[PDB]
């Protein structure tokens, strides 16, 4: 993604260097007082919350390329206890102090509008999963989250578009409710396992069940959109 | 709101002229190729997307001020096919278009920050709303919507805390909620009369147990307490 290696660059130029993460570590947590501007490079995360019983709660995904702020960049404070938590095997990440970003997002504005953008693109997912959901409710949902992962890993082959995606990845990602919906799908041959690996081969369906969030990838990510449609 | 005063001074000193707006108009709608940034000076709306079908779907609602892009600052293309309707007899906005914008928070940080935190308020609320949804469901919701009416729109009186709202509609306040239909919310609603939590009295929503709807909607009571302090401290 060119406008996020121009981002790295700047970061780099700029005297910040990357951190690695392994699986089930935190970059940033809700009882750190000081929040931070996360730009996740590589691997695969998620926004995680606690309720009063301690209930862990899955909130939001995130691949590298992208941005996460764990605060208000006027203020500098929370935005919500949230945790961040890496579920692939590593991660590449910088962290920046809030006040730190912003004295750095002024004397470039190209990258200001980046990261200004990565938080619109959050706006919009954010409001066409309820949308989806909405709709078709919790089936919604998972076709959603499938129709994500096939147009970011999904590469067209004879058994249909391939996961490219480690299966230990790949089963995390996708309650007991959850577990039948996407069994129905693989029962209905939606998603196939072949060979030690999955395959999508009705992505109409998908886009049936998700079509706000078909829409959203088509309006945000419309290159990426284009290779299967 | 300081902020907010402070980047309506920085358009109306740049040609930038506020505009009326009555009930039921479309500040923007979703078939418009021109792309907006709006500045809600002052009145309610709310986001729609209209399907082919004619159903009509609640995404979101704004009250002034706040800021609502129609468009990607960078490409000036369609975040979504969006239309922000006004449900308040008038509305004040400033409309402006997405081109124009970069030329103006270019020039001053300190506005291009109030609009960077408005989009932050948006996600943090997104995200509060459904994790109060996948705890408590429905009911939690129909609480988060109760409780932030009565945050921003409270008024002691002798018969609670008065939500201070005309024609407050009851589908309005669902369709807020995540809601479709009546039933639901007329069944949620009722157990909530039932259990003195609020009153139908002056046509008019009041407010008599705060403690129960935060009980429902800690996520989203903590996400205005984080969020908007001030006013959360008025009724805590
Ligand atoms: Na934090
Ligand atoms: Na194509
Ligand atoms: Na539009």
């Amino acid at each position: 993604n060119a406008q996020a290696e121009e981002f790295k660059k700047y970061l780099e130029t700029n005297g910040i260097k990357p951190k690695q993460f392994h699986k089930k570590e935190l970059i940033f947590n809700q009882w750190d007082p000081q929040e931070y501007c996360i730009f996740l490079y590589d691997g695969i995360t998620k926004l995680t919350s606690i309720s009063e019983n301690g209930t862990i709660m899955n909130l939001q995904y995130y691949k590298g390329a992208f941005v996460i702020m764990s605060g208000f960049i006027d203020t500098e404070t929370s935005v919500g206890y949230y945790n961040l938590e890496v579920i692939s095997e590593q991660a590449t990440a910088y962290v920046i102090k809030i006040n730190e970003l912003k004295e750095l997002l002024s004397k470039n504005l190209t990258h200001f509008f980046y990261v200004f953008q990565t938080l619109q693109k959050q706006v919009s997912y954010s409001l066409a999963k309820f949308n989806d959901f909405s709709i078709n409710g919790k089936h919604g949902s998972i076709c959603g989250q499938l129709l994500i992962l096939t147009y970011v890993y999904g590469k067209e082959t004879p058994d249909g578009i391939k996961i490219t995606l480690d299966n230990l990845t790949m089963q995390e990602l996708g309650s007991s409710a959850v577990s039948r919906i996407i069994s129905k799908l693989k029962q209905e041959k939606v998603i196939v396992y072949k060979n030690s690996c999955f395959y999508v081969q009705n992505l109409d369906y998908l886009k049936r069940y998700a079509p706000k969030l078909d829409e959203w990838f088509y309006l945000a990510c419309p290159a990426t959109w284009g290779k299967l449609n």
